[PDB]
C-alpha cells in the first residue's frame, strides 16, 4: 500500500522510502550531482555485476545483478578483465553500513540509476528492488572485452540473458559517457566521445569516422585507430585524446549490428529509451521480476537533454565516415567550424583540475 516520502515521494511502497536518503548520500558523498569520474565508473560497475551470469553453466557460475563485486572484493574485482573497477566498488562499500537495509545488488543498481540521472540526456531508468542481501563470487571468464569479435559479444550477452544484438548495441549507448584509464598504460581518462559528460550520440557518429591515429600507444590490447587522437597530454595537460575500443568499432560494422548501430545517430529520444529497455533487463539479471518491488519513483528525475543538435566535431565531416547500413541513410548534420581539433575538457565543467571522491578499500588493481 501507498505512503509518501520525506522527501513528498509517493511510492507504491513504504519500503522504497530507504532509497531517499541512500540516493541523497550517494550523490553528497561520491557523486557530488556529476556526470563526473566516480559516476561513470559506477555505471560501468552495473554492467560487470550483472552480467556475470550463464544460463549454459547455469547458477553456480553467477548470480548477476547480486552485489558479488561488493561482498566478494577480493575475487571479482581482480580478475583481468574486471581491472580498475576497484574505484567504484571501494566507493560502494562504505554504504552497506550505513544503510543496513539496503541490499549490495540494490545498491548498485540504485546507484547506476542515481549516477545516470546526473547525465544530461540520460533516460530515467526502471529501478526494482528487492534483491536478496547475500550471493557468492561469479567465476572468471564471464566479462566481454574490449578485443573480443562481434560473433563472442553477442553469445555472452545472449548467454547472460537473452539479449538480442539490438539491446546489445543500446546498451553500448553507454559509452556515450565513458572513458578508458587501463586500456593505454600511458594514458589516464581517454574519453570514447567528444562530449564524455553528455549522455548524447556522439559516440555512435563519431566510431563511424576513419581512424587517423592514436592518442597514446599504437599497440594496445582491444584499441584500434581513433578518428581525433589528440590531447594535450605531452605537455602536462589532462585532456587526453580521443579513444576507440576494437569491439565499438566492430559493433558499428557487422552485418548483425551495424544498421542498430547507425540508426541511433542523432536520435537522441530514441536512444536513451532504447538503452532504458535494455538497461532495466540487464538491472535484473539473477531474478525474476515477481519477486521484486517497483521503486522506480525514487530514481531521481534526470537533466534534460542539451540543446545542441548531433554535429561532427571539428575538423570532421561525412567525407570520413566509413559507413556500413544500407538500410537507412546516414543523416545531413552541421559541422562544428574549426581548423583544428578540439580539446576534450578533462571535466564536466571545461576545465582540466576537477577532483573526484576515492574511499580506501579492499578491491585493487593493476
Ligand atoms: C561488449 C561489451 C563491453 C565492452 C567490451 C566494454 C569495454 C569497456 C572498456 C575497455 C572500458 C574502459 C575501462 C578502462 O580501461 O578504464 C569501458 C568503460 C566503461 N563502460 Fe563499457 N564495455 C562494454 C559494455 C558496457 C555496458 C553494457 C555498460 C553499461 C550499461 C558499460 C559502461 C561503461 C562505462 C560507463 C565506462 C566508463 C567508466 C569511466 O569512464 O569511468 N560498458 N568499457
Ligand atoms: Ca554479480
Ligand atoms: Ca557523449
Amino acid at each position: 500500500p501507498t505512503a509518501v516520502c520525506s522527501d513528498g515521494t509517493r511510492v507504491s511502497n513504504a519500503v522504497c522510502c530507504d532509497f531517499v536518503s541512500l540516493g541523497q548520500d550517494l550523490q553528497s558523498m561520491v557523486l557530488q550531482g556529476d556526470c563526473g569520474e566516480d559516476a561513470h565508473e559506477i555505471i560501468r560497475l552495473t554492467f560487470h555485476d550483472a552480467v556475470a551470469i550463464s544460463r549454459k553453466l547455469g547458477p553456480s557460475a553467477g548470480g548477476g545483478a547480486d552485489g558479488s563485486m561488493l561482498l566478494f572484493p577480493l575475487v571479482e574485482p581482480e580478475f583481468a578483465a574486471s581491472n580498475g573497477i576497484d574505484d567504484s566498488v571501494n566507493n560502494l562499500i562504505p554504504f552497506l553500513s550505513l544503510h543496513p537495509t539496503i541490499s549490495a545488488g540494490d545498491l548498485v543498481q540504485f546507484a547506476g540509476a542515481v549516477a545516470l540521472s546526473n547525465c544530461p540526456g540520460a533516460p530515467r531508468v526502471q529501478f526494482l528492488a528487492g534483491r536478496p542481501n547475500h550471493t557468492i563470487a561469479a567465476i572468471d571468464g564471464l566479462i566481454p572485452e574490449p578485443q573480443d569479435n562481434v560473433t563472442s559479444i553477442l553469445e555472452r550477452f545472449d548467454d547472460a540473458g537473452g539479449f538480442t544484438p539490438f539491446e546489445v548495441v543500446s546498451l553500448l549507448a553507454s559509452h556515450t559517457i565513458a572513458r578508458a584509464d587501463k586500456v593505454d598504460p600511458t594514458l589516464d581518462a581517454a574519453p570514447f566521445d567528444t562530449t564524455p559528460f553528455t549522455f548524447d550520440s556522439q559516440i555512435f557518429l563519431e566510431v563511424l569516422l576513419k581512424g587517423v591515429g592514436f592518442p597514446g600507444l599504437d599497440n594496445n590490447t582491444g584499441e584500434v585507430s581513433s578518428p581525433l587522437p589528440l590531447g594535450d597530454t605531452s605537455t602536462g595537460g589532462k585532456d587526453t585524446g580521443l579513444m576507440r575500443l576494437q569491439s565499438d568499432f566492430a559493433l558499428a560494422h557487422d552485418p548483425r549490428t551495424a544498421c542498430f548501430w547507425q540508426g541511433f545517430v542523432d536520435q537522441q529520444e530514441f536512444m536513451s529509451q532504447s538503452f532504458a529497455s535494455a538497461f532495466a533487463k540487464l538491472a535484473v539479471l539473477g531474478h525474476n521480476t515477481d519477486d521484486l518491488i517497483d521503486c522506480s519513483e525514487v530514481v531521481p528525475v534526470p537533466k534534460p537533454a542539451v540543446d545542441k543538435p548531433t554535429t561532427f566535431p571539428a575538423t570532421t565531416g561525412p567525407q570520413d565516415l566509413e559507413l556500413s547500413c544500407l538500410a537507412e541513410r546516414f543523416p545531413t548534420l552541421s559541422v562544428d567550424p574549426g581548423a583544428q581539433e578540439t580539446l576534450i575538457p578533462h571535466c564536466s565543467d571545461g576545465l582540466e583540475n576537477c577532483t573526484s571522491v576515492q574511499f580506501s578499500g579492499p578491491a585493487t588493481d593493476s
